[PDB]
């Protein structure tokens, strides 16, 4: 139906579909087995992530799907983001092959491997260290922030950056998702929770709540929001707090207070993510290197 196009067009009889992921507002992901995604070795298997259209697709639904595989071919490929694999257009439903990440998403990552509390019998040598360590919590935020570098670098905006939207490989690598979306920002329901208890109006720079812009810096504040939740280890942000009580507060320039066991460094970054104005947030080349010498500074 759609055009061939031989660079990124793959087999879908080389495909076996799998067990479902999520769904979304268009589309969904369905875990596939791919045969010669490696065209060297024909009968090799691999992995993948298949998203495609749902069973209530509308001609709009096709177009979102079909805008968001022409931005993954664009973007290209890099180590902290989901790269495009290739897709199928031809003789069947579209689809749009992703790399996968093992271990889903860094919310539900960090939020299973918080430290045993009080309550544990102790057993073994480690009885009170969990599985997560400083530096490898810094070393997520500081991927993240590499990859959303380069997106900016392709003059990719998010427009909804958070935990959920970074994905984490078997090798615990970030992988940033769902970039490329379109997102119907001229219509959002400040108020709509998400199946698993949601609210992506937290994550929205004020600009971009109050005005509709979205830039880069945007992009920002949501990484502040990002790292909030990180060194709470998969928290919701702005506890306890509705909608209503948001906006109010927002206006009133109220932020988030440190959260525990999180050293200065770390939230002096997140309160510079949330400076009012755009140009006084840092960049995200400098959150980059911010992050590198904390890393570098832990990594003896
Ligand atoms: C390709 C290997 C794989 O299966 N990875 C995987 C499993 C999961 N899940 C979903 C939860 C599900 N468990 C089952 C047990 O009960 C709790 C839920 C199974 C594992 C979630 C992921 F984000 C991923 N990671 C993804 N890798 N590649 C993707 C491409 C699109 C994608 O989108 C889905 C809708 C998604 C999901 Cl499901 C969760 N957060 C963000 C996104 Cl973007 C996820 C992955």
């Amino acid at each position: 139906d759609l055009p061939l196009d031989p660079l990124w067009e793959f087999p879908r009889d080389r495909l076996v579909l799998g067990k479902p992921l999520g769904e979304g507002a268009f589309g969904q992901v369905v875990r596939a087995e791919a045969f010669g995604m490696d065209p060297a070795r024909p009968d090799q298997a691999s992995t993948v992530a298949v998203k495609m259209l749902k069973d209530n697709a509308s001609d709009k639904d096709l177009a979102d799907l079909v805008s968001e595989m022409e931005v993954m071919k664009l973007i290209g490929r890099h180590k902290n983001i989901i790269n495009l694999l290739g897709v199928c257009t031809q003789e069947g439903p579209l689809y749009v092959i992703l790399e996968c990440a093992a271990k889903g998403n860094l919310r539900e990552f960090l939020r299973a491997r918080r430290p045993p509390g009080p309550d544990l019998s102790p057993d073994g040598p480690r009885s009170s260290e969990g599985p997560l360590s400083f530096p490898v919590l810094v070393s997520c935020a500081y991927q993240v922030a590499r990859g959303m570098q380069y997106l900016e670098s392709r003059k990719c905006i998010h427009r909804d950056l958070a935990a959920r939207n970074v994905l984490v490989t078997e090798d615990n690598v970030m992988k940033i998702a769902d970039f490329g979306l379109a997102r119907g920002v001229h219509h959002i329901d400040y108020y709509k929770k998400t199946s698993n208890g949601r609210l992506p109006v937290k994550w929205m720079a004020p600009e971009a709540l109050f005005d509709e812009v979205y830039t880069h810096q945007s992009d920002v504040w949501s990484f502040g929001i990002l790292l909030w939740e990180i060194f709470t280890l998969g928290g919701s942000p702005y506890p306890g707090i509705p909608v209503e009580e948001l906006f109010s507060l927002l206006r009133e320039g109220h932020r988030m207070d440190r959260p525990p066991h999180c050293p200065p460094e770390l939230y002096g970054l997140m309160r510079e993510c949330w400076h009012a104005a755009p140009s006084q947030r840092p960049t995200f080349k400098q959150l980059v290197e911010a992050l590198d010498k904390v890393l570098l500074a832990v990594s003896e």
